[PDB]
């Protein structure tokens, strides 16, 4: 599958999120072992084997794999000599605070839920992130797509540059992003495949470790030293390609080769005999082994439901257009439901200034229908509540005109009835009576507050940039590869 | 591991069917992926491969795997010649009607429950099980335990006849209990191993072929006809090894070998040549393949946490102890939830006959808590309510101290049955809803008084465990399928 263009997501990666967000596995909640998310997942969103749904939680906790990890992990996740991770019952998850930015208003109406595989549960089509996952963390699939990472940082800065701009060009938008950041640090090598890739969709580009020759002060020997390797890399598989290569005498001039990494960081030893020269050395190890790769720029997304070649403005542009739609359906579902919010809590108030005739029609009703029949068969007297329910502004869009406030009486819906009818005894006491009062007027504010936002493209473009901006604060950081 | 003795399940199958019944996976529900149910055990009871949870529940639906299927499955399960079952996304399962009475009354605190791998789930250590599920579904294991499979109508009446005499002897079992009743049918050869087995927990007999030599009326030519095999062989592999055999010529007489099996039940044609005897031919069969197959019954099974070898009698008798317990434990458990929801609709019967004074009551209260404090604070009047609550005291709960309730013609309330006042909804002042609590309450006086019976009388117990046996042989019993010889 390709990554849809608006969140970078592949439908497994999706139904994990999903899964971990429906469980309540937050960032700020008690790790869950990571079966449990497996078997959610197996069972109501991709019911196609274990160790596939379990290696994609992996891969998505693993800080040499994700430039930003989705998958907050604790245990063992393997390790970048392609160590196993631990077995599902044993390792634990939760969503990483970022992870929470990819599904921010998910509950408000903001993007189209599908069913799933058996049509008893349903999924969203597209998260509805605050965050250019697709840039950001980057994508690859060979059934093809060749998407490497960015820096949040950076193309936050970018996109803020096209909303400022919609007619910036690739290289205005260079200007803030000059290039990918992998999770591995290391050197990228080829700026014009950069502008290509950007300009066109597709580049080459080549990927360089960070290796440096070190002379003894004492001795005069040399040694080369490995600080960073490129993405992707496997680190035992490249010593072991080394070591063959010396061995093959198909690089000379090495004396030892030793693997020092640890927890702190890595380092890769390679000692230079004492009749060799140490950059030529490592000039040859460049041009026989993976510590130069080339990386092929490939920027294939699913963009209106169609495979898509993207220059970095086309994906720039359909995330910040998500942005709008996302933003959009959120204040016109807010308002939505601050509406019914208020039309409920204005036959609460209205029953609540008629207490005793309402008890009394409640008590000698035989049944709850023939109650909520008397409920609507005839207006309510205000009382001391008219003041605050005497604009149209708070009625529901679907409200026919018979209904609500009219000539200084209620009339009562059946649904108003029933939620009458639902109401508890305690909600009689003092406090409790006039919370409800508060929620109506405070209800009433932010219906005004909704309908100023979305009468407004200046103040409606202003939530979309803020949001950016707050994203940025929030998890921008250092750029971790060298461009040259 | 080896099967409890009292539900004879293992781990995994308890698992499995523990989550059936969490998510409402019943019988006369609509059936559900097998992945969602794969998904739940995974997640929360088993943690360890799609794959052998799923090939726990595929088996649990084979009628030729279990005599009595605990799964009702729709889709392919597999089949006698070792197929596998289609992917767990396209295979829909439920509980069969069985299955409900292997779990009767685990919500009622008849079981003990432990925690599962995370500590954050509890699972059933066993079933509170109305069906002798070791026996009638049998058990293997060979890291040992080999227990046949058993006709439910005959162990039941064994089960009866040992609660009608508890020295009844091996033989007086075994005039219920012939033998075991295999899925598969077929014969049973060795009526001594049988006895020797439900006398000392071992035993061997061996599982017979349903086979008969024809011959055509217009030829004289001779053909074997396999209607039936021993229980757990492989058909495609049993019909492989015969062709085998017939290629190094172990076995002479042969001209052919068809399966002719299909949806209407098995067929296996072997025709014989014009020079052969097909009773010769078929002897040679029976000695040299599984068409005839040997079974070492080895009655293992946990009994108060350890493995032991069990007879047929002590089987029966552990069984009818764990009836014994269940049944006073559910008794016990309900007694405690119907005192438990008669005194909350006291208090609701009272408010109800006191609502103008309770009104005011609470719209004069600045907050539910001091709503509560003033419901406690004085005793209420019982008005037309009093000759329904006063009539014993054999409906308080055990835990309810002599402060509260009916105290001389005057209801003293406490803080919880407040806060089910305070929790009242308005719709149930209306006539028919109000009503509804008051019959309520009545039928529970009723269930109480027989509950009571219950505990207070061994012969009452064992009239209800009995009463419940005969009616899973009514409505479970079916005919025996096995031939014993």
């Amino acid at each position: 599958a390709l990554p849809d263009v608006r969140d970078g997501l592949k439908p497994v990666h999706r139904r994990v999120l999903y899964a971990m967000n429906v469980l309540g596995n937050d960032w700020n909640k008690a790790y869950k072992k990571s079966a449990r998310v497996v078997g959610d997942v197996i069972g109501k969103y991709h019911p196609h084997g274990d160790s596939a749904v379990y290696d994609t939680i992996v891969r998505m906790a693993q800080p040499f794999s994700l430039r930003y990890m989705l998958v907050d992990g604790q245990g063992n996740f393997g390790s970048i000599d392609g160590d196993s991770a631990a077995a599902m019952r044993y390792t634990e998850i939760r969503l990483a605070k970022i992870a929470h930015e990819l599904m921010a208003d998910l509950e408000k109406e903001t993007v189209d839920f599908v069913d799933n595989y058996d049509g008893t549960e349903k999924i969203p089509d597209v998260m509805p992130t605050k965050i250019p996952n697709l840039l950001v963390n980057g994508s690859s699939g060979i059934a093809a797509t060749n998407i490497p990472p960015h820096n949040l940082t950076e193309v936050i800065n970018g996109c803020l540059a096209y909303i400022d701009d919609e007619d910036i060009s690739i290289e205005g938008l260079m200007e803030h992003i000059p290039g990918p950041d992998f999770p591995t640090a290391a050197i990228i090598n080829g700026r014009r495949g950069i502008e290509e890739a950007y300009r066109t969709g597709r580049g080459k580009v080549y990927i360089r470790a960070r290796a440096e020759v070190e002379v003894d002060a004492k001795t005069g020997r040399e040694t080369i030293i490995v600080h960073e390797i490129p993405y992707q890399v496997n680190k035992a598989r490249l010593i072991e390609k080394i070591a063959e290569l010396v061995k093959e005498k198909r690089v000379e001039g090495i004396s030892a080769l030793r693997d020092e990494s640890d927890k702190d960081g890595m380092r890769i030893v390679i000692e230079v005999k004492r009749d060799a020269v140490g950059e030529v050395v490592l000039n040859n190890l460049y041009s026989q082994t993976q510590l130069q790769v080339s990386f092929g720029i490939n920027m294939v997304a699913l963009h209106h439901g169609q495979p898509k070649i993207m220059n970095l403005k086309d994906i720039i542009a359909a995330f910040v257009r998500h942005r709008r739609e996302v933003v959009t359906r959120r204040t016109i579902f807010e308002l939505r439901k601050a509406r019914d919010r208020a039309h409920i809590l204005e036959a609460l108030a209205v029953a609540l200034a008629n207490i005793d005739p309402i008890i009394e029609l409640i008590r000698h009703a035989p049944t709850p229908a023939e109650a909520k029949t008397a409920l609507v068969a005839n207006p309510w007297q205000l009382g001391n509540v008219a003041a605050m329910l005497e604009d149209d502004a708070a009625r529901p869009e679907w409200l026919e005109p018979e209904f609500g406030v009219r000539d200084g009486l209620y009339y009562l819906t059946e649904q108003q009835a029933q939620a009458i009818l639902d109401l508890r005894l305690q909600k009689l006491t003092g406090l409790e009576h006039e919370k409800l009062l508060d929620e109506y007027k405070e209800l009433l504010d932010q219906i005004a507050e909704l309908l100023r936002i979305l009468g407004s493209a200046d103040r409606l473009m202003e939530v979309i940039r803020e949001e950016l901006e707050l994203v940025r604060e929030q998890f921008g950081d250092k750029r971790r590869t060298e461009i040259t």
